[PDB]
């Protein structure tokens, strides 16, 4: 049993020196301060690849993290990645599209408090991630508190509480209690060979449809990006009265993908349900179904990295690649 | 006891036409289909002001709804507004800033299912709204299920489930059980005279900070609007590495307000907590504290309607006008 811990930064790593310097402690220091390891059965190796506040994460970093994960598939039985919470769900989603048929568990985790703080959540989060890394099953997951969640189905829903990450429109995968994994839902696990497929187009923009959003703004946005995620109300639709945003969307969607998700946290979209939705479909809008906002964005980046054909972008967005979207 | 029901449309007023669902029923039809009125003590009158899918609501409509509410303060003891769910929280927030010291309860409500459907939520939502309109206390509130919530503290968090509206970072006001109101939290109720103050600038944009968001896009957005709401990660901050959005923000914030809220649903922002936050504060960014996204947007519209002085906009955004933000 050999596990790799990949360190990438985040609050979990934050520490001050005796002279005031602000350091991002290494994966080895983190495990030590968490009280992990001091024993075998499972050999734990460590590597540090980045030291970022996860606010600063860019899509090029997903390629770096992804390359390190995929190359580790030869040597290890499980992987845990320590990462900032701010963009944890974006990295977990993007890695799920960039890496097909992972042969081992790959578990991202972080904490809301620094490991150096005395009531830190980091020790618990690491234990949960490591227990699943050694006893769980293949795929890309996020560990937080005692929960294991599908990487394409998580969001950061609290900015302050310890229970900061939830699974959205999809059940929790498993819970860790002591050294046991209690499985709630095992996803479909692809028998195929591991594939690394990193091409993505980072030039996408995520905008909220709001009363008062002007045609002019949406035009300015459309001319400066390659893809748009619109965050609509409820089941989804586009305003056409007074500020006719539908007209801007039908023109844009001739040349670039426009994907619609919802402002709601739960339930996703259904553009079939209302006329405002149906007009949106007629104008070329791609529905995000029940996908998280993180998964919608990273999947579109991944789509655009593989094609500029609008019909093939539609097929990719609506096909279930790695558990991100409910099908039929 | 005289109550006014003001009709505005919404799914609650929907009927299935030959061309699909329209928001065509009047307030009178809604009450009738709900089995309401059928009691001695309260006289219920009706007025219809709009018949829109709430996706089509624009800020100019808040003035129309507001004028009808304020004029009704002379004749009535309570008001219920029937409204679509898609923008209910925007209307409730905006009316809280446009109407100071309402002298009676003003309760907005809606439904997720048409009143004509057999398992409709509309009957219950109306009863809750009407019971509080007659036995509650002054202010602007939203009724949904058995709950009464502060109008500046709600969001639509589900696009499908019946418990679609939650109070965010602030307790529920009351619960209605049969014909009783059980108070959970009584807010501060302003003794002053009713004031109608409708000036707002609708030219604001709400954009999500995402990995891959380019300086070019944020510039294009800034030049086409008068105010920006940025939706940042966690406790809030702006990316400065690779895609230096902080630089775009420091230039914009010299001329226009840039307000920062969070992508999380709970907990709001605290730009003091991290360096990425502190650089954001140094660049002139206005924190939204713990406000809902709906309240942040409508408050900024209201601010910009009263001044283009950036310091006075800051003071308004951070001052607690109507329960929207937790103080000092």
């Amino acid at each position: 049993m050999k596990l790799l811990v990949l360190g990438t930064g985040g609050t979990i790593a934050s520490a001050k020196t005796e002279m005031g310097y602000k350091a991002a402690l290494s994966a080895d220091d983190i495990l030590q301060l968490a009280g992990i390891r001091r024993e075998d059965g499972a050999k734990i190796e460590t590597r540090d690849i980045l030291n970022l506040d996860s606010t600063l994460i860019q899509p090029e970093d997903w390629v770096t993290i992804g390359r390190a994960v995929f190359e580790a598939f030869d040597e290890y039985d499980g992987i845990v990645i320590t990462h900032g919470t701010d963009t944890l769900a974006y990295t977990s989603s993007a890695l799920s599209f960039m890496i097909r048929n992972p042969p081992i568990p790959v578990v991202l985790t972080g904490s809301m408090l620094p490991i150096t703080e005395p009531n830190s959540d980091a020790p618990r989060n690491l234990r949960t991630a490591l227990t699943f890394a050694r006893k769980g099953f293949p795929g890309i997951y996020v560990a937080f508190m005692d929960k294991i969640m599908l990487g394409t189905r998580v969001s950061k829903v609290h900015s302050l509480g310890l229970n900061a990450f939830q699974s959205i429109n999809y059940p929790d995968i498993a819970y860790v209690k002591g050294d046991e994994v209690l499985v709630r839902h095992k996803p479909r696990i692809g028998n195929g060979e591991p594939l690394f497929d990193p091409e993505l187009d980072p030039n996408v923009v995520h905008i909220r449809l709001t009363p008062g959003l002007s045609p002019e703004v949406l035009r300015a946005v459309a001319r400066a990006t390659d893809g748009i995620v619109l965050e609509g109300y409820g089941a989804g639709g586009i305003p056409y009265r007074g500020r006719n945003l539908l007209e801007v969307v039908s023109e844009t969607a001739r040349e670039k993908p426009v994907v619609m998700t919802t402002q709601a946290l739960y339930g996703g979209v259904d553009l079939t349900r209302y006329e405002v939705g149906r007009r949106a479909l007629e104008a070329g809008v791609i529905p995000a179904g029940d996908m998280t906002k993180e998964a919608t964005l990273t999947k579109l980046m991944w789509a655009l990295g593989h094609t500029r054909d609008l019909e093939e972008i539609r097929k990719i967005m609506e096909r279930n690649i790695a558990g991100e979207i409910t099908g039929s």
